[PDB]
């Protein structure tokens, strides 16, 4: 037996959104950790880009929001998502996006503390680095490849190569986790394979600059989907503003058939200006990327003392953009469990909770992704548009369909139908915010879970239910305005509590000697504590004044008690969050 | 539009005791909170402002002024 | 506009405010508003329905664009 | 009792917000009173020195100081004149601006000077703290008495708006009420030195004075109205280039001051201005009762007392704001290891052993920059019962060919030159060195030079310094020695060759509860060391280690990895834990 060249809590595989939320949340709970990336940079393209409210919370949560805002595109320019002919051309429908539609602006702003906003990966991970960087509690290796790994009841051995010098060196850590994107190799040395179809499709990725403000300023969209007149109606045109409006993408889906020349330029540039249907835009490319489309989530996330998150564990088309989103929460799922394990205040017991909470969103993503996928068909088809149509006829099929005849109004209500779904991916106010864990880190408290008519997906539900996220309500601590989820969290667990609640003072007290971990008692609207101005607080809690709501540091609700009666459960309670022995 | 405060700076009605001291209730006002906000925004091209009258007024003037269609006699 | 001018006088009277009342009076009904007393919960209950009607004059938006003409230059 | 909190604060000053943003920082719950209802009303102390710098840097404020903050360049000399329209009398670089002192400023610290007076201070500490969440702030609060036992503390508290009483039980209460301290006189401990040594009448004004102010950039222009005794010095302050102001006098104690006479303050500024063309307007007239006081004692049982409650000393110099930041900062990263049960009374008797002889050091020196004030116009020949055709007859003669004006010429350039015990004392701010207390000493003699140690900082990592200050480099990130340590742990820095530290740093986690974070440099993955300057500054090999404290200071150091068994010991000592 030899000793290992390096001794660390915790090994991050991969430097990607995945890793680099690890690295700073760890940074963040001052838990020392490397973390290795086979690339010597960070992301060259785009990418990932669309960040949601949850996200937004999660870096308010790590500090570095304000950070991300001041370089990402805001809501108000995503208002909508638009299906046209060409950019120049006609238009063919419109629905509102990311909660910027007047019936659903209200429930997004009520929501969540954040908004939605647009950063592509190659802008966001040089701003996670630089945090990790300037707490210097972590260390980051760029062109430092995972080679494989052996691990025990004690801990994990990974070898490691130096790509530039080709040395290679062991770490030992208590925990390793695989950040290590589609394909991960750590999560193949787990012996755990994926399940779902694999290379579904191919997608070119044209990052290029135009002036189209012309075409996209009155009609502000994150996303313009196209289809030029004469095409299959598979054949469909995507453009993502990245800087409105001179900055693009363009997404194409060729046949699993055809030749994908990547380096030729002058065939993607064709394509972009007749996508565009002006001859007079020029088209500077920046990089031309293609890509395999799968879909595909882990039966399982961890084994032994190896956690796997973000690509390793979920793959899925780009709609929706869950994939980043899901990366982010999935690593700050994880850390705060790993400090308290760590500490020796939690065991494997806690650990088993990641797989627990994270794995069935997981799921939930890659199918919602999926079935947006198919509904982009839906447009084309519904005009009438099919296989081998001249230019000609899909130009009449266009221009025939506000006529006053059973053929037109029958498209026309197709087209409807086909538009409607498109707020499965537009607006999925219940997958982005209103996940609930179901078993994991919480203990029930005998209630229903919350459950109404209306689509679970689109429409998100505040609840103190335990496992749900803490609601958000804006306070006033003095004249400082802050969130629930601004005072909860930051690597703690709170206990919110209001008039009558002091019996909680010596429950938390007795928890904290039981446990050894702190439970800080907050009151709102009482003992001097936060305000709740509106009283909106007071109708979220689902509680009554006296009785409270137990958060965890990643702003979920472990528990919550109707009234102070049940102050004396709370230590057991926090034993049996916590899985202690 | 150019002279008067903007909707968002008029977000809430206040119930207070001083202005220094603490503050009694809040409501969203002028279609601000968010579950008026939707209505709000669906009802009408315009918002809510706040211009006052000495400021309003010559607007008006100046507009009746620059159409010289009618006459205007102060006095 | 008469109605909301008299739903003013509502909240200081729902926390208590009466005349003749010293300074120190009224910082102690403002103070005492939070405890877990029944005469707190009622103060609590009846500024939030005094504070619910000043929707009238905040967010009167019936009011303000819903008004419509019955008899006139309309068929 | 009515609550029951760790840390009660007394007192919402700079001292007391400073303790309750690091507590906050911490994740220590805390409770502050302040009997006031809201910050500071006018500007009092203004000058943030280096050392304030890199504890706000610490404690994650700097940015928020600076935004406001008058720069250090527009402070750029300490000037003597007549009017402020007349002539000058004398001029000195000031805040580390001269050629000769500007070098050694810039390479001692990742902080530079700057101005920010109280009434814009105190709001952005109350609202650090308001955003942690971690404490409670309580203005309109004011502590009456308090008892302690071997236990904790039991404080009286009366709400001043409704009279209600209610008692507070703590373990620790921080006494941070500033001047006449109702908690130190609890603790029977009284401040030796005199009181009302003088009076200041410090007036808040606006007048643009750009055009004699702009070529001479200042903090301080010191004036003398020509046909006035030497003790009636007119003191203006920049507060905002050019247009805002403080003016001080010190009247004879015979002399009857009316703060609400503002006609008569108004006539005082414009004669000391000596251009009735300039517009005054008086936002506030201030007597401040001046003393030179230090407490014997800083602490009593399990009360702490921080700030202006344990000095207070002329606003020469302005350590007085610096020194309660400092006094707060050295506390409360020991009473958090005190509450997880790690370090116990001997740990916080190190708050008074290193901060009290600091307390001692700044009112002698505060004290006799006041009294260096005097020495300009009595260089000058001015005395009591001349007219002021006489003295500006001695300013005009000052630059003859006589005997006469030669020896004035001297004794003036010898009262300007101690003036620098004022304008760049960088010694005093920087270069204090806590001799007993949560430090271990190397053996190694304390280095010392002929240079005045009041006015020249030397960097050194002997234990009980301030780690110098150099610049690294994080990937791409730009960061001080200072940066990468702190922060509520404690810290080792080493080298090549320092593995060792790593197995001694494990084993002193394992035996005294704390952690050691081992942080190589220009090795190992770790910060690089650009230009070198830290392994010029360190004063150990690159297999050595310097031990770096919470709050920056150097607890220990050792010359080679040879030393590495001797860290678990070290520790145990460093936090006086019981045998
Ligand atoms: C070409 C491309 C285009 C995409 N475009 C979109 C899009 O338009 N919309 C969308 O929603 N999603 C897109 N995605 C998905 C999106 O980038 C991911 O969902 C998101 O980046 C989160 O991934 P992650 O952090 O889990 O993994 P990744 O971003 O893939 O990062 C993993 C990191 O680990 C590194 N790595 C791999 N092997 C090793 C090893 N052995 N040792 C160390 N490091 C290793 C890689 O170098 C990489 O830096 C795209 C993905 C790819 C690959
Ligand atoms: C009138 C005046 C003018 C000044 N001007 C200058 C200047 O020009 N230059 C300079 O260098 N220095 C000046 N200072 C000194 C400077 O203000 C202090 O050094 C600095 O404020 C540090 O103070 P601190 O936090 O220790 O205490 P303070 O600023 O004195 O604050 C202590 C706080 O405790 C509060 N308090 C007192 N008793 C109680 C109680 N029983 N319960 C609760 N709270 C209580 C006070 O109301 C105050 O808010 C001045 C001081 C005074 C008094
Ligand atoms: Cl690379
Ligand atoms: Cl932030
Ligand atoms: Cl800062």
């Amino acid at each position: 037996g030899t000793a290992p060249d390096i001794r660390v809590p915790v090994l991050i595989v991969g430097g990607g959104p995945a890793g680099l939320t690890a690295a700073l949340a760890l940074s963040r709970y001052g838990v020392p950790h490397l973390l290795v990336n086979r690339h010597h940079g960070t992301a060259h393209t785009p990418r990932a880009h669309l960040l949601n409210q949850r996200t937004g919370e999660i870096f308010r949560d790590l500090g570095i929001a304000d950070r991300v805002e001041a370089h990402a595109t805001p809501g108000h320019l995503m208002a909508n998502h638009v299906f046209m002919s060409t950019f120049a051309g006609p238009e063919v429908a419109r629905i509102g996006a990311y909660g910027n539609g007047p019936d659903r602006i209200g429930e997004y702003r009520a929501a969540s503390p954040s908004g939605l906003c647009n950063l592509p990966q190659h802008l966001l991970e040089p701003l996670l680095v630089e945090a990790v960087q300037e707490a210097c509690v972590g260390q980051l290796r760029f062109g430092h490849e995972f080679v494989s790994l052996e691990q025990d009841e004690h801990g994990v051995t990974s070898r490691i190569t130096d790509r530039r010098t080709g040395r290679d060196y062991t770490v030992r850590s208590d925990y390793l986790i695989g950040a290590d994107g589609a394909r991960s190799r750590v999560l193949a040395q787990l012996g755990i394979a994926l399940d779902g179809a694999t290379g579904i499709a191919r997608a070119v990725t044209t990052w290029f600059e135009a002036d189209l403000s012309r075409y996209s300023a009155h009609r502000p969209a994150l996303l313009y989907m196209g289809a030029v007149p004469g095409s299959p109606p598979a054949d469909g045109r995507v453009f993502v503003s990245l800087r409105p409006w001179t900055e693009w993408l363009h997404l194409t889906f060729p046949p699993p058939t055809a030749d994908v020349d990547v380096e030729d330029h002058e065939a993607v540039r064709a394509g972009i200006r007749e996508s565009i249907g002006d001859p007079t835009v020029d088209v500077t490319i920046k990089n031309v990327s293609a890509w395999e489309v799968n879909s595909a989530v882990a039966p399982r996330y961890a084994s032994g003392r190896v956690f796997c998150v973000g690509d390793a564990v979920h793959q899925n088309p780009p709609t929706n953009g869950l994939g980043l989103n899901s990366a982010v929460a999935d690593s700050f799922n994880l850390c705060w469990k790993l400090k308290l394990a760590l500490e020796g205040l939690a065991g494997p017991g806690l650990l088993d909770t990641y797989h627990d909470e994270r794995q069935p969103v997981g799921r939930q993503i890659v199918d919602r992704a999926f079935r947006s996928m198919v509904d982009l068909i839906g447009i084309p088809q519904a005009l009438g548009f099919t296989e081998g149509q001249s230019p000609e006829e899909q130009w009449r099929l266009l221009d025939t369909l506000h006529e006053d005849t059973e053929e037109a109004r029958q498209r026309r209500a197709a087209l409807a139908a086909a538009t409607a779904a498109i707020h499965g991916q537009a607006n999925a106010h219940g997958v982005e915010l209103g996940y609930r864990y179901r078993t994991g880190a919480l203990v029930p408290d005998g209630t229903p879970e919350p459950a109404d008519e209306r689509d679970p997906e689109l429409y998100y539900r505040a609840t103190t239910w335990p496992g749900a996220r803490l609601p958000h309500a804006w306070l006033e601590n003095g004249r400082h305005r802050c969130s629930t989820l601004d005072v909860t969290g930051r690597g703690r667990f709170t206990l919110l509590t209001g008039p009558g609640g002091e019996p909680w003072r010596d429950a938390a007290r007795d928890a904290a000697l039981d446990t050894g971990v702190e439970v800080a008692v907050l009151p709102i609207g009482a003992g001097g504590g936060p305000r709740d101005p509106y009283g909106t607080w007071a109708e979220l809690r689902e509680v009554e004044e006296s009785g409270a709501v137990l958060v965890r540091p990643d702003g979920h609700v472990a528990w919550r008690a109707r009234d102070h009666g049940h102050a004396k459960e709370l230590p057991e309670v926090m034993a049996r969050v916590l899985h202690q022995p």
